[PDB]
Formats: C-alpha cells, sequence, structure tokens
C-alpha cells in the first residue's frame, strides 16, 4: 500500500550534517574508519569566520562535519554581511547541541525540486520551522524544519560543488580511500512517544508508512514516494526484563535524536572486510558477532539467496542475514560513534526487487530479534 | 647558570590532558596519526558516570583525552559519593573552556616526590590554586594550579596503573602502534605579556631561565634543576610587517594557553616516514618543507654531525636542523591539531651532550628562523 502522497516532490536523501566539537579530528577519524574522501571545505581559508565545515564522500554519501570558531572572530558580521557557507548555523544553538547530546547528526538533509515550496507545504501542514528558505549565490536554497528532538530535515533544491562557498580540496590532502559504501539507505530516530512522532512527520510530508513483513521496542518507518527517503522512528517499551536499548539511548542523549544511519554497500564483504582491519587503529568496532548457531540456522533460510561459501564469509564477518517476501537483507551494526552509547552506523547490502533496485528491498532487519533469540538459546544447548 | 632553585623535588614530565568534546574521536585520531598505544580507560564501562577519559602512550608520553558526559547520569552524586576517576574535573569548567578554546591541552602534568607539599610550596609562593590536593585510593597524590591561562599544572605523585579508577585496555582493542615517539620533551606556553608570566610560574616553582645560544616573538624557556621538566613561554612581538603568530594564536585561542608539545623521538626519521605516510589518511599534515637552499647550506653548518646521506633525509622528509655550542636538534612542526590555528606539535631529536643525555641539549630552534630567512632570500635568487 503506497498511497504516494508526497505534499512537495522529494528527490533523494543529500547529507547528512555532524555537530561537533572539533569538525577537524571527527572527519579525518570517520574518513580512515569508512573509508570516504575528503572532497569539499568551508573554513578561515575560504573565508569562514564562523563555523568550519568538512564533507565527506563515498559513492554518493556525503558526511558533512561542522563545528563552531569563536564567535569573537565574526562579532561585527550580521547575517546579511555573514561569512558563513551555511547561514542556518547559530554558534549558541551548536554548542548548546553538542553540549547537550554529544557528537550527533544535526541535519538529515533531502533534495527536493523546490526548498522554499517544501518548506512553505511543510510548515502549512504542521511542520516547527527551523530556518527559513534562503538563497546561495542565486543557485541553491536551504531550508529547514524540525523532525524529531534537535534534529532537522533539511530541504535543499537546486537551480541547476556541494554548495556555495565551498572549495574542492586539494589533490593532495584528498587520499581516494573507498571501502564500498555508496549512499545513504535510511536514517533512524529514537522517540519517546513513537505515535505522535509519526504524526508529526507524515503530517508535515505527506509520507506513507511502508509495509514491514516481543523485547525492546516498536518502532515504523516513514517513507517518500518512491520509497527511497526511508525514515525509521523507534519507541521504547517499558517493562521488560531487559532495560529497552530506545530508553538508555533517551538517557544518555538527553532527549530524542537520530540513533543510528544505515550506509549501503556496493559489496558488503569488501567492506566489512576493510572496516574492520582498521577497528583498532582508529577506526570503528562491531557489535560482538552471533553465535554460529546463528550461520548454521542460515542455510534453511537464505540458503537459495547465498551459497555455503558466501554464508562462510559472513560468519567471519559477523554479517546478519534477514528475508521478507521480495527481498533480501545483509546488515551488521557498529558499535557508538563516540563517547556516548548513543549514536552508531549500519552497513547494509540489499539483494532483490529488480525493476534498478526498489527501496527496501528485504525490510529492515525485524525477523533478527527472533532468530538471535533462537540461536543464543540454541549455542546454549548446544554448549551443554 | 643553574641555580637549582626548585622548591621542590620534580621528576619528570608525566602527562598531558586535552579537554575535548568527544574523546574518542581525537584519542582515536591521534593514535592512528602519531602511533600510540591505547592503553587505560575511565568511562561508564568502567563504572565513571561523570567523564570519559583515554590514555594513549608511546614510550613514557602520556597523552590523556577527557570530555563530559551529561550531567544529568551523575545528577545525584556529590564529590564525596563521586564516580569520576579525576576528582578535578568539573563539567562546567570543561564545557567553558572546550567552547572558548576549541580542543587544547588543560593540564601539563608533572610527576614529584609529594603531590601535597609541591601544591603547599606552589601555593605560598604565588600559585593560584586550580584543584587541592586529593588522594586517590590511598596510592596517588593529585593537585593542580594555574599555569597560564586555562592550562593548569598538574602534580602527580606515587606512594609506590595510570590512576586509581583506569583499566587498562582489552588486548583485542589495544594494537601496538609506534612510530619511534618515546617522551615530551617540552611544553610551549602562549601568553600576551611575557615578564610577568616568566616572575609568577618561575616565581612558585623555583625554576631557573634556561641558557640560549627580528621578527615575530620573545621567548624564555623555565626548567626544573635537572633540566628534564623544560617550559617556554612566548610573547607577540607588534608592529612587524607579517603579523605575529602568537598574536594569531592569542585571537583564535581566545587567550593564553599551550601552543605545542615537543616529542622526543629515537628515531625522528622513521616517525616521519611513519607520520607523513598517514597525513591524507585520518593523521597530521606537516608544515611546508625549507628550500633546497636551506638542504643545501646544512653541509657547512652540521656536515661534521650528520653525512651526506643523513641529511638528504632530511631533505626529502622536511626536518630542520639547529646547534648550539653543546649539541645538535632535528625537528619538525605539524599543521595545527583542530579546527584552530591554536595548538600544534613538534617532533624532534636531540644528538649530543651525554654523560644519558642532559636536557634541552641542541636549545630549541633559535638560530632557525634567521636560517629560513637566508634560505627563503638565497633560493629567490636561485631561481632568478
Ligand atoms: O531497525 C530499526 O528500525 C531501528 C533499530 C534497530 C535495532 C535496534 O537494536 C534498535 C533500533
Ligand atoms: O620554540 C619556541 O620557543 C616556541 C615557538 C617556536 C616556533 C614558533 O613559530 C613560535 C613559537
Ligand atoms: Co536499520
Ligand atoms: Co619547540
Amino acid at each position: 500500500k503506497n498511497p504516494k502522497s508526497d505534499k512537495f516532490k522529494v528527490k533523494r536523501f543529500h547529507h547528512i550534517e555532524f555537530w561537533c566539537g572539533d569538525a577537524t579530528n571527527v572527519a579525518r577519524r570517520f574518513s580512515w574508519g569508512l573509508g570516504m574522501r575528503f572532497s569539499a571545505k568551508s573554513d578561515l581559508s575560504t573565508g569562514n569566520m564562523v563555523h568550519a565545515s568538512y564533507l565527506l564522500t563515498s559513492g554518493d554519501l556525503r558526511f558533512l562535519f561542522t563545528a563552531p570558531y569563536s564567535p569573537s572572530l565574526s562579532a561585527g558580521e550580521i547575517k546579511p554581511t555573514t561569512t558563513a557557507s551555511i547561514p542556518s548555523f547559530d554558534h549558541g544553538s551548536c554548542r548548546s547541541f553538542f553540549s547537550s547530546h554529544g557528537l550527533g547528526v544535526r541535519a538529515v538533509a533531502i533534495e527536493v525540486e523546490d526548498a522554499e515550496s517544501a518548506f512553505s507545504i511543510s510548515v502549512a501542514n504542521g511542520a516547527i520551522p527551523s530556518s527559513p528558505p534562503i538563497v546561495l549565490n542565486e543557485a541553491v536554497t536551504i531550508a529547514e524544519v524540525k523532525l524529531y528532538g534537535d534534529v532537522v530535515l533539511r530541504y535543499v533544491s537546486y537551480k541547476a560543488e556541494f554548495l556555495p562557498g565551498f572549495e574542492r580540496v586539494e589533490d593532495a590532502s584528498s587520499f581516494p580511500l573507498d571501502y564500498g559504501i555508496r549512499r545513504l539507505d535510511h536514517a533512524v530516530g529514537n522517540v519517546p512517544e513513537l505515535g505522535p512522532a509519526l504524526t508529526y512527520v507524515a503530517g508535515f510530508t505527506g509520507f506513507h508508512q511502508f509495509a514491514e513483513f516481543e523485547s525492546g521496542l516498536n518502532w515504523a518507518v516513514l517513507a517518500s514516494n518512491d520509497e527511497m527517503v526511508l525514515l525509521p522512528i523507534n519507541e521504547p517499551v517499558h517493562g521488560t526484563k531487559r532495560k529497552s536499548q530506545i530508553q538508555t539511548y533517551l538517557e544518555h542523549n538527553e532527549g530524542a535524536g537520530l540513533q543510528h544511519l544505515a550506509l549501503m554497500s556496493e559489496d558488503i564483504f569488501r567492506t566489512l572486510r576493510e572496516m574492520r582491519k582498521r577497528s583498532s587503529i582508529g577506526g570503528f568496532d562491531f557489535m560482538p558477532s552471533p553465535p554460529p548457531t546463528y550461520y548454521q540456522n542460515l542455510k534453511k533460510r537464505v540458503g537459495d539467496v547465498l551459497s555455503d561459501d558466501q554464508i562462510k564469509e559472513c560468519e567471519e564477518l559477523g554479517i546478519l542475514v534477514d528475508r521478507d517476501d521480495q527481498g533480501t537483507l545483509l546488515q551488521i551494526f557498529t558499535k557508538p560513534l563516540g563517547d556516548r552509547p548513543t549514536i552508531f552506523i549500519e552497513i547494509i547490502q540489499r539483494v532483490g526487487c529488480m525493476m534498478y533496485q526498489s527501496g527496501g528491498c528485504g525490510g529492515f532487519g525485524k525477523g533478527n530479534f527472533s532468530e538471535l533469540f533462537k540461536s543464543i538459546e540454541e549455542y546454549e544447548k548446544t554448549l551443554e
């Protein structure tokens, strides 16, 4: 059931902006850990006296890292005279976000046909405005509305290189790292109440509930017309034996925010080999692999989709496999990206649903809760 | 002229603490860029609900990275009931330091015979107290006094593994990186007025002016009795054609602070080869190398100390060479470690003055200003 009810033309995920305390160290860590190239910059060397902003890219995936300078550098400026390249940036807002949440995503940006129209229709339909539409060098239009917590949904539209005022980075400083990551598949938010969050966001976007298929959480996925922009939202479930992971997120994040980014790889095995080689030399750590029970039980579930050799490669890399009625999903999760048990990353690859591949092919891993529990119980048995 | 006037027994440099917004990403970046091992941690997994602290080590060099958690995690605590492993840590002080200065050194820590006595004598002699002496698990004593700006001089003494409450880090997560860095040689502060800063610090430590040997700055070096603890201090000189680099520091740092850390390598050529291989894949960038004029003029100055082959290796690595009347100094400087043009790192190796090597053997590079200017002028000539 896809009603195609988008209230404005949405194209694709455009970028993810992290608000940092020091953008340089986060961007260099992410570049090496994920194999993303330094591609654009806006900072003191480009005339930006307000914020330091560094763009990493892998395929179509764009990660932006931004941190404020001393406000004293731009004290003479006013918004009309600003040297910031992102006019929605605010020293106070950024310092407050980072002190409240630690390292985290500030903007989920989507490209649309007309950012000014997307903003107006959204706000007309209940969206809480964050930054009004602003035209940059008569070329790009940027606008922001609240999504959940302190995360904004950012609309970008081009009349026709990232943003005006950004410079492509020098060749020597731009090493062509690539571990196979190609685009952002989905971006997941954690909220205290799922119902009102769903009603708010679906209310101003016209996004529809994506069709899917007792421990932890409840969730639902909002989707654009072609289901290429996908936004799952989680809420905690209280009363369980094990403390809900969503609740722990909310406590350590000081409220709602973005929980994880799901990054599509064109070759998840090569991606994971490359990231795992760097886990202890400045990259990212991964969640503990499931027990070999899980991989023993993979044969009857996905034996028609993956060969026994490709299954064994899943076992040594710790990859999880799930399947719906239209496709199969390979996935794995990192440990938290920063000091707090909050934001993390998922690497995925989808197989099936070719027309191009349709969005969400394979779902989002819903059946992995039951299969993992069954695996831990059967592994204990296999141990005793 | 070494009066040996230390007012308390000072041993060696013990560690450098960075105050960060996210300690995880800075520590992983530094570990890979400098080849330092993850060795100890104090964080949520060790019961610390206050700050995340990660220790990197290479030889005797200890880099500590600390960032605050949400204060809500420790809201029920009081100083007697604290779970912090560094009792001088304060949420407000840290957030204020980082928002004012960006990424930077908060503590220069020196090991002394008795931290409580060092604190008392210092304060008796004009030192501005920062954190009174605190005994940790009846094993280590920690105290802090103001050094310059918001940097503290930290005294540590052991009755007899970094600090109580820290845990050695798991073997898998601890990769034995080593590029040859072995200890901290000196730590340099930038201040607006050199005279009063010298008088304050020498006044409460009894440190003496280290004997050395028109553009930029004036400086002087304070030294402990055996001249193993070395603390140079710079002030800007105004009125020059080129804006003083010390003045730019003060503006972007919002005042006085630590300008650079000088790290001794046992093999500066191997250190620089290893760091330069990683400059564009998440490590550190280096200042532009001097012109080959400089290396052409190296023969007559240090031709008795380095061979023509060892000189050519200096040329391709960009190393600078200086010499006093007792030793020779190999040095090189990184670009700023973070977003701001503030803190950077120096890699050095000293040759000569063996008794063990005496401290400061070769000086601190004073003659490199004249030689670099002469080189740029002779290179322009060689160009025309
Ligand atoms: O997949 C989701 O919808 C989000 C999510 C996934 C795993 C998890 O443990 C918590 C939330
Ligand atoms: O060496 C010093 O005493 C500090 C310093 C060195 C080089 C420089 O450009 C500025 C300060
Ligand atoms: Co997911
Ligand atoms: Co120096």
